[PDB]
């Protein structure tokens, strides 16, 4: 069953015990129903099932962002399609396996360019994901989801890093906001004392929790970026460069400085830690 998607932020990234990666709540909800249900007829049937799952995923993603056609939505479409890809192609880092065996007993157990099969049609799966929204907007529909960037095949590690980047850059002003709202004091307050006092202390340590799991996540995922190329190698090198390419304003310095709690704001508001 593909259930209604939970709000982004309700469950942060999950770096499971003893694992090579960190997974988002966006994929734990990824519609994989018709896949985990099951000549050329086989490939056609799997194609249709994937059409169903992709369409439902698109619809539930639209519902997830309160029926708002925007950048976050397009991003989620991109990630979902990519993950669908690594599922089909079988190059998924993530840990079921009933679809990894179903899609195996339907095609091949030696060399498997199901690669090309996905390549032959992923555009169509994409229109399947974009189906709901476009059928809802009708004539009023416009293309704000840049297509060939969305269809361009890339190792998920990359995709998940971009997604994580958007998540972090989206959560940061919120956390800084609530921290500042519960710690900021007038210029004649000793902010050390305010920091110690319960209200600002709890908030500061909550911030600490958030930035701690943020650094843990980025650690695992970056070690994971450097994990792959070595093993895989074969279009960018600086893991950060990906992040440099994702959002409008990103400098490495401020980032490292933020996740290592060497932040100016954090060190000013809560110095009692
Ligand atoms: C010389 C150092 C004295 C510092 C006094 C800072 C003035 C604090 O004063 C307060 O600042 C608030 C805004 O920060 C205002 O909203 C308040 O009306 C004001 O009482």
């Amino acid at each position: 069953k593909c259930n209604d998607k939970r709000k982004r932020g309700e469950r942060d990234w999950d770096c499971p015990a003893e694992k090579d990666i960190c997974i988002s709540d966006r994929r734990y909800q990824l519609c994989m129903k018709e896949l985990t249900n099951l000549i050329t007829f086989l490939k056609l049937n799997l194609k249709r099932k994937l059409m169903y799952d992709a369409a439902v995923e698109g619809d539930l993603l639209l519902k997830k962002n309160n029926y708002q056609y925007n950048k976050e939505f397009c991003k989620d479409i991109r990630w979902g399609l990519g993950d669908f890809g690594d599922i089909i192609m079988g190059t998924n880092m993530e840990g079921v396996e009933n679809n990894l065996r179903s899609i195996f007993g339907t095609d091949e157990k030696a060399k498997q360019d199901r690669k090309q099969w996905w390549n032959e049609s992923k555009e169509h799966i994409w229109r399947a994901m974009m189906f709901s929204l476009r059928s809802r907007l009708k004539e009023k529909f416009v293309w704000i989801c840049k297509k060939d960037v969305t269809l361009k095949v890339e190792p998920q590690i990359y995709r998940w890093i971009r997604e994580w980047g958007r998540d972090y850059m989206s959560e940061l002003p919120k956390e800084q906001g609530k921290l500042n709202e519960k710690c900021a004091s007038k210029l004649y307050y000793n902010n050390m004392a305010i920091c110690m006092l319960p209200l600002c202390h709890d908030a500061c340590k909550s911030y600490d929790q958030w930035i701690t799991r943020k650094k843990k996540q980025w650690d695992v995922l970056s070690t994971k970026f450097s994990s792959v190329k070595k093993t895989q190698k074969i279009n960018i090198a600086t893991a950060y460069d990906i992040l440099k390419q994702e959002l409008n304003g990103f400098k490495e310095a401020t980032f490292e400085n933020e996740i290592n709690k060497r932040d100016n704001l954090y060190n000013h508001l809560c110095p009692c830690v």
